[PDB]
DNA sequence: GGGGTGTGGTAG
DNA sequence: ATCGCTACCACACCCC
């Protein structure tokens, strides 16, 4: 059991997060696609005519877990049993569940406590333990067996478990349903072969938008196929408004107190102005929707794949600790900073770039709110600070960045008991050149 | 036309 | 017990 103020803690809370862990599966995913097209010119242009396949593994860490379950879990059975993927027994996140829990309302986010409810009398949770390390082995099996398969021209990493792969069309050949229908039966299978038995489902389109709607479609263990040309009103039906990329569920409530609640796209379709639209969720967001709605893709969600080096390239760098932060005094809390920083300085060092401006952002208990939150060492309900500083010259310096966040800190006034969520974030990187003169 | 900062939504 | 991250965009509002 590792204290915040114990030099071992970040390490400890980074090898336990599974949040910790996709972020950085994900930006070492897009370091390695940066370090093998450094030199290619793979891209997609104007002139290609594509198709997407958005492909993504089902329920991913529960079927891993129960893949690589231990001896103890031998007799449960994944088609059987509900089974969620956390650490804990009360409130404790659930990682993944897989469709038999699912089918009681479990969903992803859902504390164990909730989900323990939603069963009825006599069915029982299974709990298995997190497998990061095999997490990450049937993730490089994924991305070997896409590789091999020869049937992409580009392979962009989305996360681990999901990967959005473009295949360019000659005008020399006739698009159908049923040679698209095979390449996803293949991949899905050969997919299946290589990682010992993960599934995956596949969304295939020519727009990024309608690939990711058909692959929510086709979920789970299958695929779909919906072009622009094959657009229908039971396409459109079959989804929540939260669907749509970027909205959650801010950009939902609104929708539906502007729009008398749609309950499903097709709804949002029929009733929806573009004007009315960029007035209940913003200019860009509404615009996206609108171009969403006749699937077609926004001109910045297309920049991935014209300039996925660009995309891909990290800009800023940070860690956020919003757990297990419980700090008596200054010196405590100016020491956890002096580590963030170490720890943010090596993975800056490691990409070669310098940084020109830090935040130090907090999270500090809402006046009303109780000392010991529900969820142990949470950070409960929290008002947010933050505040940035541009550096002189850009520096990758101990020094100066150590010292400034600590002074960072100190200018947002919080006392180090109200204390309960700490990020450090470098906001802008330059490259580090040959001359240093 | 350019530049800025804090807050906060979303993704996956 | 329990591990509530992190990159990126968009906004409201401010300066010249
Ligand atoms: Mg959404």
């Amino acid at each position: 059991i590792v204290a915040c103020d114990d030099p071992d803690f970040l390490t400890s809370y980074f090898a336990h997060s599974r949040l910790h862990h996709l972020s950085a599966w994900k930006a070492n995913l897009k370091d390695k696609f940066l370090n093998e097209n450094i030199h290619k010119y793979t891209k997609i242009t104007d002139k290609d005519t594509y198709i997407i396949f958005h492909i993504d593994f089902d329920c991913f860490f529960a079927t891993v877990a129960y893949l690589c379950r231990s001896s103890s879990f031998s007799a449960c059975d994944f088609k059987r049993d509900p089974i969620v993927v956390c650490h804990g027994t009360k409130n404790s996140d659930i990682a993944s569940c897989n469709y038999v829990a699912r089918s009681y309302g479990i969903k992803n986010g859902m504390w164990v406590s909730q989900a323990e409810k939603m069963l009825p009398n006599g069915i029982k949770l299974i709990s298995l333990p997190y497998t990061f390390e095999q997490f990450q082995l049937k993730s490089e099996a994924f991305y070997s067996t896409l590789k091999r398969l020869n049937i992409f021209n580009l392979i962009l990493p989305i996360s681990i478990d999901e990967a959005v792969c473009v295949r360019i069309i000659p005008d020399n050949i006739h698009n159908t349903n049923t040679l698209n229908a095979r390449l996803c039966e293949e991949i899905r299978q050969e997919i299946f072969q290589g990682t010992n038995g993960c599934t995956v489902s596949i969304g295939c389109s020519d727009s990024l938008v309608l690939a990711r709607l058909a692959l929510k479609m086709a979920k789970p263990n299958g695929y779909n196929i919906t072009f622009k040309s094959n657009l229908s009103e039971e396409f459109w039906s079959s989804f929540k408004l939260d669907d749509l990329p970027g909205v959650g569920h801010s950009t939902l409530s609104r929708l539906e107190s502007t729009f008398d609640s749609p309950h499903s796209l097709n709804d949002l379709r029929k009733r929806y102005t573009l004007d009315a639209l960029k007035a209940s969720v913003g200019s860009k967001l509404g615009m996206k929707i609108h171009l969403a709605l006749q699937g077609q893709d926004d001109e910045e969600s297309l920049k991935i794949l014209y300039d996925p080096k660009e995309v891909l390239q990290r800009k800023s760098l940070s860690i956020d600790i919003n757990w297990g932060i419980r700090f008596k005094n200054i010196t405590q809390v100016d020491l956890f900073i002096e580590r963030g920083c170490q720890y943010l300085l090596e993975k800056l060092n490691e990409i070669n770039k310098t940084t020109s401006q830090i935040t130090l952002k907090l999270m500090r208990r809402c006046k009303d709110a109780p000392i010991e939150p529900p969820k142990y060492m949470g950070m409960g309900r929290c008002d947010s600070f933050s505040r940035s500083s541009r550096l002189g010259i850009p520096t990758n310096e101990f020094g100066i960045i150590a010292t400034e966040m600590k002074s960072l800190y100190r200018t947002l006034g919080c006392p180090p008991m109200e204390l309960r969520g700490l990020a450090l974030q470098f906001n802008k990187l330059v490259d580090v050149g040959p001359d240093n003169n």
